[PDB]
């Protein structure tokens, strides 16, 4: 038993590299013959407000791209040909990476969570989980040389790469691309106020963490009091919290316990007024970085 | 900036997990160069789990009683050519090196001090996190039936300590298992009966570690001029259920760095614990008290 953030084991590794473009460098990923990285490599320290990346793009040759695997069996990589996707460049490098894992590419919904390899100098150095946020953000941990580290989810041994990672937004605050190269959350990778909507609490993860607090031996907060959907929906416009709203997920942690998803809704009510002196799963907030899936696998061992 | 939960990348330690079978159990093992090790209860039958005989079991065994299997990476069926029991571990010994061994030590781990967890069932990885030794010498993860063998570690450079493989549950989020040398953490007995643990204690170092972080994240409302010493705060300490405050090297870089006093966030922690009055500090309503100094200075700083 136990309840805490997990990460995946980071295949991801195997596939990192480094990327430099005249003074600036900073993290690729390598796939078959791809490099993808961030556009803003391109863009001289003091031009990061204004870039122009059509103008930065036709400047470059292939030369202009130095790709290096440092990590694993190393490697230098020949550039033979560049593109710009949105914010990120594709360049085409003449070894396919031996080390590919399995993968695929996905744009992840607010409230869902993925793994992120935090990597400097194309060298990971660490990872954790995060949530995406209603304000198409995420709570992260990043300096500066960190952009181009990968976030991802699993499906068996198939990685679904999901992010990329570009800029912080604002203190703990972060943000990047998908690998079509859109912007999560349609920011824009350069340093200009930009300001983004205002975070909400995940109500569908909120009630996974309660369900995994009774699964736990903590259910101290569960009354026979109900609310229903539709009402807490209303409560939630009102109060800084997202519509919930339900999956198969979700009713297999009801069904587990016992315990319906509106009588955890009106949990939530409640214990956003105060959890009294009381703690949930050592916590004295309501957490909504567990989804319903993170649960049913650490409490259940449950995938479907 | 941000202060998270943050794990080691896992690929290293990935490549030595193997499962070991006997009999009709399975569990998680680790395989450096000749050698895999595992807990010992892999010999047990899931129903003398309450009251095992170690030293009978063992003598029960041969060198074919355990079967090795690598499932991931280039896969191998491992021939056990040896085997021992130190303490609450097997040490197997295996006809061939794993080519993928990292340079690595072992050494026990200290209360209040961190290390990743790589969780496996089957002797496939599934997961990881990081956890701290607690003072009470159990961890607060996240394991179910099948995790034993699962293990902790920390690196230095190129080097992987190995510090930790999963024995057991204790209670609900509440696990223990070995150091290398077989000893298990808090010498909790590897058996199915109910076991006391000792009260668990705020680790002060990291709670200060924790409020440092705050302040270099724009989060000091907490910070007032006034002070308690060392000596004072460790009086009060023995009283309110938290550790004696060591202070360190990396702890004092962080004094350095935001001008704070370690006394004025000594004091800080005696009203807080006392409550934060409708207030937060990066996220939390509580106390946080597993970011270590080391693990604050390296995701604040390059340090």
């Amino acid at each position: 038993s136990g309840l805490v953030k997990m990460s995946h084991p980071s295949d991801v590794e195997a596939c990192m590299v480094q990327v430099t473009c005249g003074s600036m460098t900073l993290n690729g990923l390598w796939l078959d013959n791809t490099v993808w990285c961030p556009r803003h490599v391109m863009c001289p320290a003091d031009q990061l407000s204004d870039p122009n990346y059509d103008a930065l793009l036709i400047s470059m040759t292939n030369h202009s791209f130095s790709v290096q695997k440092h990590i694993g069996a190393p490697a230098n990589l020949r550039v033979v040909g560049h593109a710009m996707q949105g914010t990120l460049l594709k360049l085409t490098v003449d070894v396919a990476n031996p080390s590919t894992p399995a993968y695929t590419f996905t744009t992840v919904k607010p409230g869902a969570a993925f793994s992120v390899l935090a990597c400097y100098n194309g060298r990971p150095t660490g990872t954790f989980t995060v949530v995406m946020r209603p304000n198409y953000t995420i709570k992260g941990s990043f300096l500066c040389g960190s952009a181009g580290s990968v976030g991802y989810t699993k499906e068996g041994s198939v990685i679904n790469f999901c992010y990329m990672h570009q800029m912080e937004l604002a203190n703990g605050t972060h943000t990047g691309s998908a690998f079509d190269g859109t912007m999560y959350g349609a920011f824009m990778d350069k340093q200009v106020h930009q300001v983004q909507l205002t975070d909400k609490y995940c109500s569908v993860n909120v009630v996974a963490w309660l369900y995994a607090a009774i699964l736990n031996g903590c259910a101290w907060f569960v009354k026979p009091n109900r609310t229903s959907v539709v009402s807490f929906n209303e409560w939630a416009l009102a109060n800084q919290f997202t519509e919930f709203v339900g999956t198969q997920s979700v009713d297999m942690l009801a069904v587990k316990t016992g315990v319906a998803i509106e009588q955890l809704l009106y949990a939530i009510q409640q214990l956003y007024t105060g959890f009294q002196g009381k703690q949930i799963l050592g916590s004295t907030m309501l957490e909504d970085e567990f989804t319903p899936e993170d649960v049913n696998m650490q409490i259940m061992g449950v995938v479907m």
